[PDB]
């Protein structure tokens, strides 16, 4: 729970970016070891880099995916933070846009050790 | 966890319309009696709607606090949802904004029993 409010919002909106350009190395690089990424929230957890990093690979390795902040990234004092975004798809030749809220807590090293994404086929789009 | 996603939807989006008015009675029965309030997230919890009550008491206080959505709700299959939204007031003469996202978890009677505020210093603009 070390990095501060203001680079808590630095590191969320760089992990957009890297979901944008599809860097799958680079996004990986940002999870700590041990992580947790619950995704959509409600399912059973990835654990880990090594299942983290086939969640993005399956993901973004495909089509054409792309992320952006639809607002501004909500940070607290304790090393964590909140951010609505949405991401752009094409789901059987049907161009889709799918809005989701990410919910990150972030180690003393800067990396990020619990992810939640808030989101359900109510916020599918097209 | 009973409330389906749309009814998340509906439920989170009307609390931000009581908020909006002022009708701290209704906003207060929308929580379950023993539920807990962490706002801003960080801060030690509140609990109990004497307690809850109390916060908004005090922070709608007046009436002169408006609350919008600037965003869609995003509802997760399990009674979750989280909604971006603004706060605008008054930091003793000059009107502000503030930026929060609120992450809620539902019960089987369709009550708030747990709440979530992000947002800091970070957040707010003049
Ligand atoms: C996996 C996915 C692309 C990326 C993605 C989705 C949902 C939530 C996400 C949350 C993130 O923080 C980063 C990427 C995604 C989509 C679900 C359907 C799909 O094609
Ligand atoms: C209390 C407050 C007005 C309402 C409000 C604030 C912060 C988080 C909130 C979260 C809510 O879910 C509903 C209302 C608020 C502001 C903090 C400073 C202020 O004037």
């Amino acid at each position: 729970n070390l990095p501060t409010a203001q680079e808590v919002q630095g590191l969320m909106a760089r992990y957009i970016e890297l979901v944008d350009v599809g860097d799958i190395e680079a996004i990986v690089q940002m999870y700590a070891d041990d992580a947790t990424v619950e995704n959509p929230f409600g399912q059973p957890p990835i654990h880990g880099r090594e299942q983290i990093a086939a969640f993005y690979r399956q993901g973004l390795g495909g089509g054409k995916v792309r992320a952006c902040l639809t607002g501004p990234v909500r940070a607290s004092h304790n090393g964590c933070g909140a951010m609505p975004f949405r991401v752009e798809m094409v789901w059987n030749g049907q161009p889709c846009a799918l809005d989701v809220i990410d919910v990150m807590r972030f180690d003393e090293h800067g990396r990020i050790q619990t992810m939640q994404a808030y989101w359900s086929e109510v916020n599918l789009s097209v």
